[PDB]
């Protein structure tokens, strides 16, 4: 998402090929919220 | 890291020096870890 922009949805667009596009800040995120799970665990089981 | 863009290692470019580049998100997301930490400490006890 960094080196890419988003315009409007992927129907309009001729020849657009469909794959992933990452997001450092959900990988963190997603990092962040399983630590927390961790924690969680740690703290009641 | 917004200023900047990384591309390789600190072998290759003739008169590379030697500088904290600073990163707001890990800042933040480090500033939230100590809270979290710090939370859940003084909950324990
Ligand atoms: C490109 O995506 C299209 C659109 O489908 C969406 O994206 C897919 C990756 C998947 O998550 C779908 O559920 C999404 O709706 C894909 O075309 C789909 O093809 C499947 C298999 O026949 C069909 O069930 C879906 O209905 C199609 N989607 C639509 C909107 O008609 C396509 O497969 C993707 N390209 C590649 C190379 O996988
Ligand atoms: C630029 O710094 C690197 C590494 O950072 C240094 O060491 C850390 C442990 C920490 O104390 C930092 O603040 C320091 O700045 C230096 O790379 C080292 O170079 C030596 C000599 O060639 C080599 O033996 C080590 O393996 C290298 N270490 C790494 C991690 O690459 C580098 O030399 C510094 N630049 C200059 C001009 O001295």
């Amino acid at each position: 998402t960094d080196n890419t922009f988003v315009s409007g949805n992927c129907d309009v667009v001729i020849g657009i090929v469909n794959n992933t596009v990452y997001d450092p800040l959900q990988l963190e995120l997603d990092s962040f919220k399983e630590e927390l799970d961790k924690y969680f665990k740690n703290h009641t089981s």
